[PDB]
């Protein structure tokens, strides 16, 4: 007995639904995707990514609770598979005096402490220190090709006008008993979907050769509310991504130069070890620059079942800023959801 | 304990690394301008198609090279789906302007007869190969390194000499092997005036043929190609190509672009549904690499530059892939020549 | 009773934002600044001006306020057509198809040397067919040459960069305050402060620039391809190169050329007028020089043109052109314009 | 009638066939792969700055070519502000890390700075009035003024000269061909001129206006880095330069070099930003990279009888395109009537 599945998408939240489905022996179960692992696209948000598990949800929210059950899975893999492009980094956050003291994360994460008021920088209310990881995407989204490819997932270019097509394109030639949608901020324009709630939040960073050692993010800038400030080196030798920008409705693919100075300008003055001790934005060897767009939706994730044009589908998109950190917690739902349609299916 | 800096981190440099790793009594850092996951004109591997496709002549140090490869990427074929390379049947069409040694290598090999060949073609050889999916193979190249205790920083050296001070031990380099590529034309204390590069412009498409076929050459002129490879594990279907040398432009012309396109789907027509021209193919994106050509080939050799010892390996033109691990076990060899001398 | 004076801001400098400058400029009263972000020899998605084609073919309704613009352009188009060839605008011989799927339209009383194209001649699936001599437009020449007839006039252009339309009253080269802004800023006016017109969408519009040149204009009102994908061609004068397209998709902001639809374009165009190659080739005859894609300022209402007063400084508007600033310029100039004069009537 | 087809687009096709099409016996076809209105690093004219800053010694080709040029740009600037032509207040800074110059007689009210008035690490420095070319308006302008005199501009590619002489407008072929192709008469068949070389300028394109244009002798920041400003005439920006790279024929700006470039020029003129601002003070239009047609012999201008054409050669005006644009476009048309005889 088994169920043909397609997992339409290959981002962070195609590849980790499609990994846990696998470890199920009765899913068969077919990758198909526009963009893949390799792609540099608009269209496709994964690669642009620092990425961090930094949480953002609060302690009893659907958003919280998948930050806080994707940590193990995160943390499995940054010790035990060096492979997959996952290292454990010490982090520091730094919240103004325009603005949140001992945060659920603290009781989560190794190696929590709250700074001191006279180790605090002039205009900081609170800060802390604790280890998180820091995913390099570039060998991540590979390896989550690989580990499902390992558990006979078969990968296949594919673009789809409507989600119900994506049932004809399972690899055994078989219609598939369901589809799952991982498409992110393509759902907002795919037949069938067209979720109106769905707006990007366009992500602008430069990418460095420079290790400053540590993760670095404030609560917020005098930049505008759209500029923000962080740091995170990749694991293996992938470089340090510098943050940021937050802008909601801008589709600009392009890094503009201006936002590119100041994003710069911001990062060296948060944490100056970034630079020798003279230097300002020179002694920043830059790799790139990059844009994407965060599949941000109203409500946050839509982990749910859905018949669509006679074909079941649990769609897995609307993961924002937050896919890489909820990724495990979110694919889980998922499986569950898929679980429930398939037994609704079966009688 | 050896501390050796890998200057490279291209399929040359992560594949010596690699090796070089096995040996507990090596401590290795692969320091590099460009890594897995970049773009860059200065960087080939991530341009590559990549497949097996022999160019070397039977006794040439080549064809060696490619000879003692293959079993290495046979057996991750085989048994890592992982590393994102799968075998692909394979044909290889030989115009007017046979018995190829590689038949004797691959597995399912068949010359085909006249009946069989089109008009203007001499002869033909089909056989299994392998594609690898370049941007699933080099991360995961970093990852075995990585596996094996290998540090990656990233660096940016004018001069070969500098990569000794690299060393995430914190001491000076006892070895740097210089896996620059084309960059190994302008890098201080190499500055090698035998390399140029051999520009290849590819497209990236959707559909999937179900084998790997190429022509000796074309009427678009002497330095247009027509090959194609699918990638493992969905990783799209390369379209070629391009071999212009001394031409180091990184923009993908639209012209070639689409000559590409119209000679692929002349050559093997189930790229396309049936009736379709070009319209019919997916097109992911456009690419341009330049092969680190070199006028003796590859360079693998033992010199002391600056004090430190140097063992180069680069200069691998259009087949670095397909020479990689028979290319890196020489440099091991040169690698423990130069030690002992130490 | 010392010389009568007004200190004006146009703010932009694309068709809407050059025209109506000129336009200005011929009153000796006006002190003109042009302040703006980008400028002709820039490429950017955020200045529609430049990925224009660009030809003359009305879409307007004869007495709707489009249609209106449209005739009252074309004697300016013409005379510099005429009169000077410097400008980069020429005659081209030009046919449009209305296809079965979807006759006399009022362009026909207007533009020199129009016929309808018989019932022996109509290629199949094509219910009309009309055959004139309008205008093709090497933008690439036309744009400068319009800062160039500013500069003649005294117009100082200086680039700038704006939150609120307000600001670009501190920005007049004479050192002082603006008696007037006129708001020429296209599709960022959906953003601008002070203006923050939702009712302006993008309708992204894709072309191929190609070397080859038919020696006419043609189009057809609809392709096989979907509502979003269209196609027509017409060669720049001066050796500007032949504009192949094209595309128009509301609401879609992508920069980038997407390949598959360059290809389509190429097809299209192949099909529909097929001297672009010698016979017996396809896609591969062009000679390709870039690619380019351009976002159309559509509005819903059409071109705003009114006056405003926004903070202490009047305001008077002139965007919203959608894919027809080039054929609706001196028209909606001319009644910026006269906007203008009424409202420095105080 | 001569039918004669300038084969290229830049200043020196531009400029030679306005100079051409002044003589009514010449019926004048531009034949060019990439005309004004694009961008391409085949094609080196548009990413000019460009400015008239003399480089060439006294008795040179070039430097007389420099000295001949001047009145011209000078008579645009003065009488036709429609060609984007600007008048700027110019210094020169010679660094003592790193004289009375020739143009020192030729360039309005020059005069070297005193002692009091030069900044620290600078040896001597000259203050004259020399002119910004808006190149993006000029050579727009420049086909405007070949189309008002009866020159016919085509789209042509070639892959070898003589081909030219089968693109002019009347339907015969041409009397002779111009070859103003720059630096793809490296690779132009019957050409293939080896002593041609790139020298890679990277600008950054800024919407700061400091007021005048600003030159230093050299860097901190190794000898193919250098530092330049210049304002375009109408509006048409600040370019940021640079760099002077023999032999790199990269088209994509890197980061870090464009950085220094702007460190490098706020650093020499500082009324570019606010007092206070860095970098981040400057308002960045774009980025951008030509390449210099270097030649060892400097420009090439002669007859040479290609195939069955007769080619008057005018190429290889590496970083002086525009400052020598009329010496050599006049010595051309010199060299073309020769040839027709
Ligand atoms: C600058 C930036 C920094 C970020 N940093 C972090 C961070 O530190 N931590 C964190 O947790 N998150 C971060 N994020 C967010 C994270 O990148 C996204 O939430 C995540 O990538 C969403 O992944 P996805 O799989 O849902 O969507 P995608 O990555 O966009 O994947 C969508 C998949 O569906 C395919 N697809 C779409 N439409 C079709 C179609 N019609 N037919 C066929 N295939 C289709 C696409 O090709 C692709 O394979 C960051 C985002 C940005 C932009
Ligand atoms: C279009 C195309 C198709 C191809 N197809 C095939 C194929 O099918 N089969 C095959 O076998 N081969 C193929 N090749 C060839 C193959 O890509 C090359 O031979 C191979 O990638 C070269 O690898 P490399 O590691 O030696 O050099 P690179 O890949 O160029 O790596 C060089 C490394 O050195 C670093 N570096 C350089 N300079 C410095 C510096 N100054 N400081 C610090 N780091 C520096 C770079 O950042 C990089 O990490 C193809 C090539 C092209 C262009
Ligand atoms: C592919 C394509 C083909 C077309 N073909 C034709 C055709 O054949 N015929 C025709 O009539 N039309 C055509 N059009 C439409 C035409 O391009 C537009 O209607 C016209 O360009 C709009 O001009 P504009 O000056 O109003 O806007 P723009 O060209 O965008 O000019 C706006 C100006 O405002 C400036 N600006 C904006 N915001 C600010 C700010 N905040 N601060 C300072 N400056 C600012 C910009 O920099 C710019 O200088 C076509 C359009 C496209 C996309
Ligand atoms: C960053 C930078 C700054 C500069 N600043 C200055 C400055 O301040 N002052 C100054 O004087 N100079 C400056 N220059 C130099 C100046 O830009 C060049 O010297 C000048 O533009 C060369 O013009 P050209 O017409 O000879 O060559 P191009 O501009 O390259 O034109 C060559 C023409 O030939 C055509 N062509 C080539 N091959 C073919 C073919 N095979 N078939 C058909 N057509 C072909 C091309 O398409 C083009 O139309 C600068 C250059 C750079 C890169």
């Amino acid at each position: 007995a088994t169920n043909n599945i397609v997992v339409l998408g290959a981002g962070v939240s195609g590849l980790t639904t499609a990994w846990l489905l696998s470890k199920d022996p009765s899913n068969k179960i077919t990758v198909a995707a526009k963009h893949m692992p390799g792609d540099y696209d608009i269209e496709y948000c994964s690669p642009w990514a620092g990425a961090n598990y930094l949480p953002v949800g609060a302690e009893n929210s659907r958003v919280g609770q998948w930050e806080r059950a994707t940590w193990p899975h995160l943390r499995d893999i940054a010790q035990n598979h060096p492979e997959a492009g996952i290292h454990f980094q010490d982090t520091v956050v730094y919240n103004r005096t325009k603005d949140k003291p001992n945060p659920w994360y603290g009781k989560v994460l190794p190696n929590f402490r709250e700074l001191s008021k006279d180790e605090l920088p002039p205009g900081i209310d609170n800060a802390n220190r604790f280890t998180s990881v820091c995913i390099n995407t570039a060998v991540y989204l590979p390896w989550l090709v690989g580990q499902c490819r390992k558990n006979g997932v078969v990968f296949k270019r594919a673009v789809f006008k409507h989600v119900a097509e994506a049932a004809n394109a399972h690899h055994s030639g078989q219609k598939a008993d369901l589809v799952v949608n991982c498409t992110g901020l393509s759902s907002r324009k795919l037949g069938g979907v067209q979720d109106n709630t769905l707006l990007p939040a366009r992500g602008q960073i430069v990418v460095v050769r420079n290790d400053p050692g540590l993760m670095c993010s404030i609560s917020g800038t005098d930049d505008g509310d759209d500029e923000v400030t962080y740091m995170m080196t990749r694991a293996a030798g992938g470089g340090t991504i510098l943050g940021g920008t937050y802008q909601k409705h801008n589709w600009d693919s392009l890094p503009d130069p201006n936002l590119a100075v100041r994003i710069m300008k911001r990062c060296i003055e948060l944490c100056p070890s970034l630079v020798a001790p003279g230097q300002g934005i020179e002694g920043l060897d830059i790799i790139r620059h990059g844009v994407g767009l965060r599949p941000v939706r109203e409500d946050g994730p839509r982990i749910e079942k859905e018949l669509i044009d006679g074909v079941w589908v649990v769609h897995n998109y609307g993961h924002g800023g937050y896919g890489y950190q909820t990724s495990f917690g979110c694919a889980t739902t998922a499986v569950e959801v898929v679980r429930e349609a398939l037994q609704q299916q079966k009688q």
